[PDB]
């Protein structure tokens, strides 16, 4: 019942930590509240569900064989081929025998005379820890809408969040989809080609890039392979993870034919990409209004109803503010006989009945209601977790007016204890493949760095949070995605947002200098 490291969490972070902590000789002990390995790919399973940065880029590069062995069948890969890979990282490192599935994390408690970490589960497991690392990742489901009268409906329930292992048959059935978000978009098209008629119930709308989900030639796969050294080298020293440069001159600097070609260009692209065509595309209003426009465009050239391709315009909201959603066939989607979309702002939802779902203005009759939810706040997973540091004090009492970390690597009164890619650093702001391994690979150091000097613990200082505290304040006061209505805020913008090579080097000399910044224990 002790181990050196307890991990929480079995996807793309957890699974990448078992495997550093193990090499170095750590003996790690993971716990997964789902059944499987894959985190968000695992549970997140609904018909469409696919990744939004380039496959080659989003997986893993500690594993030089793993690379080259293992081809991605196109651009984006979708959930059921990223979770294939998942299995087969476990598969080929073992991982698995570490991990205890069906267990949920409920409590850990800090040892302050012993710097240990006891956690314990909902399964009844009661560990000892020398370090703690919460790999729970960014996103987890927000609520389900209170709906009057669900209960009531005769037909069929599915949702997102939760869906079916073996599939669902929309083939005649009158389908009701409620929520736009990438659960939405990603699944309403596939819903469409096999549904008698669709209606999409739309309370507000998201700007959402064409995938242009090509497979990849032959002859590159095996040309991107060699150069994928090179391909790496430029993704980590990079601000998005990505090997991708934005433009050099700014938005309204260029001329007006050379800002419609590199948005043209961005566009093939696809989604997150998009809004890092200009480097002040998400600092300047002005230039964002320039994106905002090619957009518009781009739909009204698509959707052959211009009441609907106006209903479809995201109304009054920044371009990049919120995370682009990356579609196959989306708005096409419109054109069909078989779909309407229906103005919430117009008609609100009052309930469900025996036979469908009641508006103000109409009923519908539905066999098949799929509410296709979003994502709770960045943090999130964690404040199910129930953390006692230093004093007794409690994790969501220190985060009380919002996250306070160092470099989010460190936090007073939590001495061990690590959280992944969450406030403080790039977060869901950077390629996480790429960020979790930094962030392992940070954790792993610090550990060796201990081990060395024969110490008891790290942790960080009142003063450098309060420093870093006040440098992601500054970093995002510019920033279009600081709004008042922004996914990213606390109470507080969430995320470091000075790029992630740039953080990726802080960190790094923050090692290299002996950890200034934490207290290095002896306990
Ligand atoms: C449709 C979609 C597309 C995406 N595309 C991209 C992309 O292209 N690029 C990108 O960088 N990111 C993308 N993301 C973000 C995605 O959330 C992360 O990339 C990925 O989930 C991070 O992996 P992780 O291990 O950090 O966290 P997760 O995958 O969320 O895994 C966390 C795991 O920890 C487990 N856990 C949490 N709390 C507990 C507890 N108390 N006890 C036990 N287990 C627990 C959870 O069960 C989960 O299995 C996408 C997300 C979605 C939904
Ligand atoms: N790669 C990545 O890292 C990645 C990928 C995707 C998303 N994200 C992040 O995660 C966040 C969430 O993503 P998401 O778009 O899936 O979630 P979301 O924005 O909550 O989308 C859910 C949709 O359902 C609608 N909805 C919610 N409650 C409703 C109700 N009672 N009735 C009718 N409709 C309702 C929402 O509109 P209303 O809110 O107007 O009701 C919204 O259109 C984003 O902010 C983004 O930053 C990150």
């Amino acid at each position: 019942t002790s181990y050196d490291v307890v991990v929480v969490g079995a996807g793309i972070a957890g699974l990448y930590a078992i495997h550093r902590f193990r090499s170095q000789g750590l003996t790690v002990r993971a716990f997964e509240a789902a059944s499987g390995v894959g985190g968000v790919w695992y549970w997140n399973r609904y018909p469409g569900a696919r990744c939004d940065v380039e496959s080659i880029d989003y997986s893993y590069s500690f594993s030089p064989e793993l690379e080259q062995e293992w081809n991605w069948s196109e651009k984006y890969a979708t959930q059921p081929e990223i979770l294939a890979y998942l299995e087969h990282v476990a598969d080929r490192f073992d991982l698995r025998r570490d991990i205890r599935f069906d267990t949920r994390v409920t409590s850990a408690v800090l040892d302050e005379e012993g710097l240990r970490w006891t956690v314990r589960t909902d399964r009844g497991d009661e560990v000892s820890a020398r370090f703690l690392v919460v790999a729970a990742g960014p996103l987890s489901n927000a609520n389900t809408p209170a709906f009057d009268g669900l209960d009531r409906f005769t037909g069929d329930i599915v949702h997102t969040a939760r869906w079916p292992h073996d599939g669902v048959d929309f083939t005649g059935k009158r389908v009701g989809v409620i929520g736009t978000g990438s659960s939405g978009i990603q699944s309403i098209p596939i819903i469409a080609e096999q549904a008698e008629q669709l209606f999409v119930f739309q309370r507000s709308a998201n700007y959402s890039i064409p995938a242009g989900n090509v497979p990849l030639d032959d002859a590159t796969r095996a040309e991107q392979k060699a150069n994928y050294a090179e391909r790496r080298r430029l993704s980590r020293e990079s601000g998005g993870g990505s090997p991708h440069r934005p433009h050099p001159k700014s938005a309204l600097e260029v001329s007006e034919e050379e800002r419609r070609a590199v948005y043209e260009e961005r566009w093939k692209l696809g989604g997150v990409l998009f809004s890092a065509a200009f480097p002040d595309q998400l600092t300047d209003p002005a230039a964002n209004d320039t994106a905002r426009a090619f957009w518009e465009e781009k739909i009204r050239a698509v959707v052959d109803d211009p009441a609907v391709a106006e209903l479809l315009t995201p109304k009054d909201h920044a371009i990049g503010a919120k995370r682009i959603v990356t579609d196959s066939g989306y708005y096409e989607t419109y054109n069909r006989d078989n779909v309407e979309l229906v103005d919430l702002r117009s008609t609100p939802i009052v309930g469900m009945d025996e036979t469908g779902i009641v508006t103000t203005g109409a009923h519908y009759d539905l066999d098949m209601i799929v509410l296709a939810t979003g994502f709770d706040a960045m943090t999130g997973s964690l404040d199910k977790l129930e953390i006692v540091g230093r004093g007794g004090r409690t994790l969501k009492e220190t985060w009380a007016a919002g996250p306070r970390t160092y470099l989010g690597l460190g936090i007073d009164g939590f001495p061990n204890f690590f959280n992944l890619t969450g406030p403080g650093s790039p977060s869901v702001l950077a390629n996480m493949v790429l960020h979790s391994e930094l962030h392992v690979d940070w954790v792993a150091d610090a550990i060796a760095y201990l081990d060395a000097r024969g110490a008891a613990g790290i942790e960080g200082t009142p003063e450098a949070v309060a420093d870093w505290v006040e440098e992601c304040r500054n970093r995002a006061e510019a920033s279009l995605l600081n709004s008042a209505n922004s996914w990213y805020l606390g109470a507080v913008f969430m995320p470091f947002l000075g790029g992630f090579g740039v953080y990726r080097e802080i960190i790094t000399e923050v090692a290299e200098s002996g950890y200034k910044g934490f207290a290095i224990l002896e306990g």
